[PDB]
């Protein structure tokens, strides 16, 4: 299996570009920054609102928890490669604790409004507008030979007042190389593509497009998350109940994918559902023929038949956004 697009991007560039293990970051001093407030925390980091003491600017400091330095080099190099990218969070600095040498990444501040509150009040145009902005970031990183691999609402910062969007947390991102087998333990359960859920390691940029399709569905239909699995097994069941079981098996046959025998107990028999089935009185104003056509071309089992970010950007759904400029 080969990506349709940007497939040989990294092989045509200097080894230096993608060989992140040989990257040597310049680590500044964290003394330049004053921590103000904890914003969040995960497995790999804790994130703080901070002030740059010299220019008085508000920033975000991500303090990295004990992981192998390889993964830190990967994230830092990916961010350097994506610098100036449209709607990619800007890395301002890479600094270390002056006593423990704990590394930290410093990012631009975005006045984010959490998706739970935001997604309930988005208009049809808002959804089109923000999906377009997010697609700009995905086309950009894919064009730079990079898969994000953790596209989800929590990783998309939206300033709804200034209409700014940033794709954040590149800690799971990886360089795409044709025929390389990747770890399927990436992305968050609700946004994992079928390829991950059936342990298919030869995936590519199209993984991110499945995740974006999941977001689009949650926004236009107001079921968030759209596919709400209780575990990784049930996640695929939720998907197959909509996309259909025979279509799943057709996908597995095409790529010679072996299905975990535990799926025999739980997968059942389900016909493909019409997307119009998810329309009701509270989401009618967000759904259009154009929106359903785009969604149908994103949420496909066949990772090679999903729209690329660029093809999705060119879809009629986004015409009102392009006209407004
Ligand atoms: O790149 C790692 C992302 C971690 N992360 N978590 N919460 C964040 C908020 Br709120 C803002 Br605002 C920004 Br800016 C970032 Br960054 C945040
Ligand atoms: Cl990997």
């Amino acid at each position: 299996s080969r990506a349709r697009v940007y497939a040989e991007v990294n092989s045509l560039r200097s080894r230096e570009y993608w060989d992140y293990e040989a990257h040597v970051p310049s680590w500044g001093n964290q003394d330049d920054y004053q921590l103000v407030r904890k914003l969040g925390r995960g497995k790999y980091s804790e994130v703080f609102e901070a002030i740059n003491i010299t220019n008085n600017e508000r920033v975000v400091v991500k303090i990295l928890k004990p992981v192998k330095k390889k993964k830190i080099k990967r994230e830092v190099k990916i961010l350097e490669n994506l610098r100036g990218g449209t709607n990619i969070i800007k890395l301002i600095d890479t600094v270390k604790d002056p006593v423990s040498k704990t590394p930290a990444l410093v990012f631009e501040y975005i006045n984010n409004t959490d998706f739970k509150q935001l997604y309930q009040i988005l208009t049809d145009f808002d959804i089109r507008f923000y999906m377009y902005e997010l697609l700009k970031a995905l086309d950009y990183c894919h064009s730079k030979g990079i898969m994000h691999r953790d596209v989800k609402p929590h990783n998309v910062m939206i300033d709804h007042q200034q209409k700014k969007l940033r794709l954040i947390d590149w800690g799971l991102a990886e360089f795409y190389h044709p025929a390389q087998e990747y770890n399927v333990r990436v992305a968050s359960r609700y946004f994992k593509g079928p390829e991950l859920l059936v342990d298919y390691q030869m995936y590519d940029y199209s993984l991110d497009m499945w995740s974006l399709g999941c977001m689009l569905a949650s926004m236009i239909f107001r079921r968030e998350p759209f596919f709400h699995g209780q575990d990784n097994y049930d996640q695929l069941v939720r998907i197959a109940k909509v996309l259909g079981t025979e279509e799943l098996y057709g996908y597995l046959k095409k790529y010679h994918i072996d299905l975990d025998p535990h799926f025999n107990d739980i997968l059942g028999q389900h016909s493909r559902k019409r997307w119009e089935n998810f329309i009701h009185s509270e989401n009618r104003h967000l759904v259009s023929p154009e929106a359903l056509d785009l969604l149908d071309k994103l949420l496909r089992y066949d990772h090679q038949q999903r729209l690329t970010a660029k093809e999705a950007m060119e879809h009629p759904y986004f015409y009102p956004v392009v006209k407004e400029q």
